[PDB]
């Protein structure tokens, strides 16, 4: 077995409505500057991977590219993404050198599970003697669009032809019927899940890259308190169990990572102990059956899958978890990640929020920059993202809301649709 | 170095427009039953891979799935295509018992090049010990809209912003652009394309699985001396250089392939010396920019480099190859296509094309069931069809268009967008 190494990588600002950096007609530049397309996000993803990395002026080194993305084809007309990921060093100088001609490179897709099926990809590329150093970036835009036909475009993650029928809201919809199932077994509260955002809102204000970074959020508005806080599904049936606040954010973004073996190291000049690496001890994928959903919405089975994959190949248990990144698309799915990690026993998540314990004053914090409520969640960006808030922690790089007792094991869980997908992995600090 | 073995697979009848098969105003069922859906494909697809390759009954064993697909978003509204392989087993037995479930699972895509990315992606996992055995699937539904619509979607596949412009057919306009360039330097001639296109659906007519297989077309009816073949872009700087029959079908298919290690084999109980393999020697990757076109339009470097990344890795030359299986999107990338497989030196495919090289009859038959034009492009698919083709000459299993001679090496070329994606592989009967 090789080890796997995390060399640097790039977060770029997560924008959307609501951001200061996002244009709209509220916003000075309104009608003389755009916001950037999915090629200006995926050049400065690359490039600041690259600069953060150590490879700028030796981009040739890196063997091969992947690229996360969900639904470029939909928001921006693009497909394709590898060679457009080629092209992205030199993006706007027509005809410089390009180190990365002729590389391998792909896109790989499983819903917002795609920046974590990107990073698997890279490192079998590494292990398997193909590839000593291998970039995996994950960008999405999708701003480019009503929330109404995004609502549309994200519900490729669903069985479309099963379950589009639900809502308009095909997503928020699927979660709001997993909350009445969760609310009915009094498994945990829409209290409980206002906690959450809560939460998020706070540690987000804590980040300047957090699309949210600049709204403030008491408990009270998040349990429904603020009438601008709207219960605003169409269908009858769910509309009850989700608030506004309860929802991750319409985000465009980029993240991007390097990854190296031991055979990467030695030709980038690094030992494997040089204090910028974290070792990926492991990393696993489940996948479930999109067609069919298991009864018991209290749990999220194929996270929890991936999860003990993972935290077994590592030889670690949950409780030896210094931090955590968790796939909060709803504040619902936050409190159902804890249980399908296993910092909570099954039906014991609503403790952990009760107390403080995923603050970040607590044992465990989780999601310590936003998350995607707070954050922000362009799809593909989101699983790389994730991995570079823990080496971020890790590596002490995360200024106000820096941790501080340094992380020495972190775990990230990122999901695909409604648990159809889950990518984990466990990270060590170097 | 873990040696590649191709187990088996299975390739559907490609469906469309012109078939008996497909559900038209023609068909004894018009009205009463529809075409099959991208799910009841994919379905088709993964079982008859397993049955083909000895799995019914224990796909348990199988590790990993991994899916080509390039448009199912657009032209299916889905995504997400690994939970839909997942359930892909048992589909319509609601209930079942699944033995894939929690297993790894995606979708990659590049385009065209969206197969062989998908086989790529399962050797690096069966090389790195993640895997033993591992099935790759492609497929593809665009019957769905109609051919200009199809344009546009395929239009995903070039650099969308800088191209769509050229034609409503974005890609054939592409094409038709490299020919003037083509003919202007007389590299080959409308004729020489007209004798591929000839070739191809001769070849379909002895292919019962192939889209064109009961369209008999005479080299006049090929080469514009029918009228009715019409040139039909609307640019008129490119719309003389290309008609109906120099393009690929708009089609519906699957393809798919098991995989195994050396491990893989012992598992199922085979000998890596078992007359039902093929070795895949060797296999590679290469991308160029998609924001960038070179000038040569009669060279298509990127083709180029992977097929010459792979026969170095097989460590052959191109005149030891028996059979080939290459990107004929159109007649005029057949051309190109030997050049770029170094089956031809630079400007003499037109010499191969007169002589009949490349018929079945010839010293290197290429693309013996029809190829792209005649049997048909669900383009992802259709690089796991071109490793299945290989296999199945290489196992005497083509019927009416089997070789004379059982090849002894094979190679196959598959390619993404505007050669911006090329896979290459070189295959090794057992
Ligand atoms: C599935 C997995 O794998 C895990 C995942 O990743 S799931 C992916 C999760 N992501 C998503 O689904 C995106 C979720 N988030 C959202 O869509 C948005 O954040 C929102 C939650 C939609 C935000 O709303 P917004 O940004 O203010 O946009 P907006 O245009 O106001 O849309 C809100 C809708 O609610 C209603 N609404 C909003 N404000 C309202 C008010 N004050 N009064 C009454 N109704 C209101 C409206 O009907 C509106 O749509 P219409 O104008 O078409 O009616
Ligand atoms: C992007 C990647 O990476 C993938 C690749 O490998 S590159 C992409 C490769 N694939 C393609 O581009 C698809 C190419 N093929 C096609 O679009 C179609 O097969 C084809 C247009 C060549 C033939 O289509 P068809 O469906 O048999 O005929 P039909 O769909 O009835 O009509 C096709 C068009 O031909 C023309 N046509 C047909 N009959 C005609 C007639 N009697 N008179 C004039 N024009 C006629 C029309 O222009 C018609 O389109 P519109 O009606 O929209 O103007």
């Amino acid at each position: 077995a090789s080890r796997v190494f995390i060399v640097g990588g790039h977060i770029t600002p997560f924008v959307g409505k609501g951001s200061p950096l996002f244009i709209d007609k509220k916003h000075p530049d309104f009608g003389k500057k755009k916001n950037m397309t999915l090629e200006e996000i995926l050049a400065t993803t690359v490039q600041g991977t690259m600069e953060h990395s150590g490879l700028s002026g030796r981009e040739g080194i890196v063997d091969q590219v992947v690229v996360g993305n969900f639904l470029g084809e939909l928001f921006s007309s693009q497909g394709h993404l590898g060679p457009a990921a080629i092209g992205s060093l030199t993006y706007g100088q027509a005809g410089s050198k390009n180190p990365l001609m002729y590389k391998p490179a792909m896109r790989v897709e499983g819903a917002a599970a795609s920046g974590g099926l990107a990073v698997i990809s890279a490192m079998n590329a590494l292990k398997s003697g193909s590839a000593d150093i291998t970039l995996a970036v994950g960008v999405e835009v999708q701003t480019t669009a009503s929330a109404r036909v995004g609502g549309d475009y994200l519900a490729r993650a669903a069985d479309y032809q099963r379950q589009r029928q639900l809502d308009d809201f095909t997503f928020p919809c699927l979660f709001a019927k997993r909350m009445k199932y969760i609310a009915e077994h009094n498994h945990f509260t829409m209290e409980d899940t206002a906690r959450v955002a809560a939460k998020a809102y706070a540690n987000g204000n804590k980040n300047p890259l957090a699309h949210m970074h600049t709204r403030k959020l008491t408990f009270e508005q998040c349990n429904g308190e603020d009438p601008s806080n709207v219960k605003f599904l169409g269908n009858e049936t769910y509309k009850e169990y989700l608030r506004m606040t309860d929802c991750s954010q319409v985000s465009d973004g980029g993240a991007g990572v390097v990854l190296a073996n031991e055979e990467g190291l030695r030709k980038m000049g690094l030992s494997p102990n040089d204090s910028r690496l974290v070792e990926i001890k492991s990393i696993a994928c489940a996948v479930s059956n999109l067609y069919e959903d298991p009864d018991d919405a209290c749990c999220m089975f194929t996270s929890r899958q991936a999860a003990q994959k993972a935290l077994s190949m590592a030889n670690i248990k949950p409780s030896d978890l210094n931090v955590a990144e968790v796939h909060d698309c709803f504040t619902i799915a936050e409190m159902l990640m804890y249980e399908a990690l296993g910092i909570a026993e099954y039906g014991h998540a609503k403790d952990l929020i009760r107390n403080g314990d995923t603050t970040l004053e607590g044992r465990i914090p989780v999601n310590t920059g936003g998350g995607l409520l707070s954050f922000g969640h362009p799809v593909g960006a989101t699983g790389i993202k994730q991995i570079m808030e823990v080496y971020r922690q890790m590596k002490g790089q995360c200024e106000a809301y820096q941790m501080k007792k340094i992380p020495a094991l972190g775990a990230t869980l990122n999901m695909g649709g409604d648990d159809k997908t889950a990518v984990s992995a466990v990270l060590q600090n170097i």
